[PDB]
């Protein structure tokens, strides 16, 4: 079952907008909980972007499981070539997806977990394990997660923009609709900021009405593309920036996060208005 | 799927959300529709179900899946799921089922199905848009390219690496079903973000994609306050430069001959040449 892998790790899924920040987000937290205080780690990409685990391995792509089992075949697959080992030992994994077009998107995901829990790609001493999920559409692999309770703390990344918080309600009404069959919860909105004028304002409300809190506000800062030119984390680059401090507060936020609420999503009225209201 | 609007110019929009696809395949249609006084029709293939709203004058459209869920098949008219606006152009919302229930793009195969059964598609109709969700090319999102619904298809993109990835994406679904459909790339549509050098970018991007910039877009705030009057660009200030845009556009596509099979970038490539200008 998805209760028995890694049972001593706090199992997390970052959803939200594509481009909203996730991978930057979900990759930076686990650095600064592997780095600062010293746990084992693990992320497990479900975006088909397959770039969420990329500054973690420095800079080097990770071949998919659906690249591997392509190739390799179901016989010639190994941890080793699914699993790789980055920044203060955490392990990541990509789960790719079929060519555009071709197929549901979010099968790689399914094949991914089911592939790691047989050959055990879950290390039960785990501390925390990471799920960067894509969040443009709640269905197949992408709400899987959610549906089978994969992972029973959920965290959208979203910004001031109406598109991101639409998503940020749509997912929230998948959390709902499986929340008393997978036991799956709401932690809260993380706010990947863009330098808008009352931006917190607008997302504190948002939770407000979505019946949960805006647990960190992380801010826009170009430490994260200097990082990323050095083929490397912020955590990794510099531990001492304010940034990197940033990442270390909302990784402790998490861990010791106990506010899981099911969410209240706002009408698309509601959302509308409280866009204008703001004007951002 | 050849039969439907025979002497139409069947277009489908696609790129990622958020990145003005709603806003330019309405005032695109208003334009073709209030200078040109050509007949058209918007088909709403995108779950935010918004698609439509401008052309009704800010009035909310009621969505197949909707009318189908809490009528019934037997229960269903054209005239509830059909709804004229501006300049006589019809409107319909494909819609979709809640987020975490079955597959997203399933609202676009019953309502194309729906629209085929009732004759919703007016022969006489001069064109034909579908405003399809790009961020996953996958079920009722691909089937415009698979049953060569459209056969003409645009991508509206910034210069922002997330919209030039979707772009690329959906290139690749074009050329899997190229020679099987006959579906085919007309161009990249960019709606500005007003960036230094945003259109030298998309420029060398579209010579990469094998394809070219049809038209340039720029963000205008005229937008904001024609949607803040529950009216289109075209239909607030017909004499505003921004309306004047999407009429060059709407010619542009109404006399493009330049359809192309797309030559998708590789992920080095699309990095290496957001890296060359460095919008971001
Ligand atoms: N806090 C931040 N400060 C500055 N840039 C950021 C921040 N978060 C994300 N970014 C930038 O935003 C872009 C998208 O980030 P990403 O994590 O890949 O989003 P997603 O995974 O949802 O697609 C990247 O270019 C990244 O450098
Ligand atoms: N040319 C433009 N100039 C200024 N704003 C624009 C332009 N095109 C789109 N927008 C704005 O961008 C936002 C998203 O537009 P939208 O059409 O809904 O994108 P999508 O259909 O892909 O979800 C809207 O708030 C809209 O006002
Ligand atoms: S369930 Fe979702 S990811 Fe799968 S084919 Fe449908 S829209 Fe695509
Ligand atoms: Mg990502
Ligand atoms: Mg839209």
């Amino acid at each position: 079952s998805f209760d028995e892998i890694a049972p001593n790790a706090k199992k997390v899924a970052i959803y939200g907008k594509g481009g909203i920040g996730k991978s930057t987000t979900t990759q930076n937290t686990a650095a600064a909980l592997a780095y600062y205080y010293k746990l084992k780690g693990m992320i497990h990409g479900c975006d088909p972007k397959a770039d969420s685990t990329r500054m973690i391995l420095h800079g080097k792509p990770q071949e998919t499981v659906m690249d591997v089992l392509r190739e390799e075949g179901e016989e010639g697959v190994t941890l080793e070539k699914v699993r790789k080992v980055g920044f203060c030992g955490i392990y990541c994994v990509e789960s790719g997806g079929p060519e555009p077009g071709v197929g549901c998107a979010g099968r790689g995901v399914i094949t991914a977990v089911n592939l790691m829990k047989e050959l055990g790609g879950y290390p039960d001493d785990l501390d925390f394990l990471f799920f960067d999920v894509l969040g443009d559409v709640v269905c197949g692999g992408f709400a899987m997660p959610l549906r089978d309770g994969l992972a029973k703390e959920i965290y959208i990344v979203s910004s001031g923009e109406m598109m991101a918080l639409y998503a940020a309600n749509n997912i929230a009404k998948g959390i709902l609709k499986y929340a008393e069959q997978s036991g799956v919860r709401l932690g809260g909105i993380i706010c990947n900021s863009r330098n808008v004028d009352g931006e917190r304002e607008l997302m504190e409300e948002f939770c407000d009405k979505l019946g949960t809190k805006l647990i960190h506000f992380i801010p826009r800062d170009n430490i994260v593309q200097k990082a990323e030119f050095n083929k490397m984390t912020v955590v990794e680059f510099a531990p001492d920036h304010p940034q990197a401090l940033e990442y270390k507060k909302l990784g402790k936020k998490i861990m010791d996060n106990d506010e899981l609420v099911i969410p209240t999503p706002l009408s698309m009225d509601e959302l509308e208005k409280l866009v204008e209201k703001y004007g951002l």
